[PDB]
């Protein structure tokens, strides 16, 4: 049971500059999605401080970097605190409408897409290196949920009844045929060493047969 939904006019907006625009400097997605992952991680963290029972769905709070180079994803795992469905279809947690109407300004003002995290609105800088984007979610007060969309004006949410998850985020990035420099182990390692150095979290970098 697969629902359709149309974006919000100003995010499918945010969505074509980020994938129409000339920019070469994409490798930035990964730090913006290493930071949403961090931000997720220190919400459940805070929620764990006064009941403890919030981590029964997994204390290890981390985040996981998989590239597979045979399906030509390179997946963002974190346990953080998850999104319930209405958050993935409120903009993935976001205040998209308000953020992508500041970060267009400053864009017309001389900012460059490298500062969209400054605007709330990272995730959507996925779609530099990423033809399609699957995200799968789990929070403690709802069930899995998949998200994903191709941009083009629409997404889809469904139940996800495969692997399950604990409790966190996945973000599956589908990448673009000449961005696979982003499944290469040296290339991960060193934007999460140029970009991620003071993320408070442990980040794995997993190896390919
Ligand atoms: C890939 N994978 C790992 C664990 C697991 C459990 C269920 C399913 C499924 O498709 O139901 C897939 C799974």
């Amino acid at each position: 049971e697969v629902e359709t939904f149309a974006f919000q006019a100003e995010i499918a907006q945010l969505m074509s500059l980020i994938i129409n625009t000339f920019y070469s400097n994409k490798e930035i997605f990964l730090r913006e999605l290493i930071s949403n992952s961090s931000d997720a991680l220190d919400k459940i963290r805070y929620e764990s401080l006064t009941d403890p029972s919030k981590l029964d769905s997994g204390k290890e709070l981390h985040i996981n970097l998989i590239p597979n180079k045979q399906d030509r994803t390179l997946t963002i795992v974190d346990t953080g605190i998850g999104m319930t469905k209405a958050d993935l279809i409120n903009n993935l947690g976001t205040i998209a409408k308000s953020g992508t109407k500041a970060f267009m300004e400053a864009l017309q003002a001389g900012a460059d897409i490298s500062m969209i995290g400054q605007f709330g609105v990272g995730f959507y800088s996925a779609y530099l290196v990423a033809e399609k984007v699957t995200v799968i979610t789990k929070h403690n007060d709802d069930e899995q949920y998949a998200w994903e969309s191709s941009a083009g004006g629409s997404f889809t949410v469904r139940t996800d009844t495969g692997e399950p998850m604990g409790r966190g985020t996945k973000v599956i990035l589908h990448l673009k045929e000449d961005q696979t420099e982003y499944l290469e182990e040296r290339r991960i390692k060193e934007i999460v060493k140029k970009h991620s150095q003071f993320i408070g979290y442990p980040i794995t970098l997993f190896v390919e047969k």
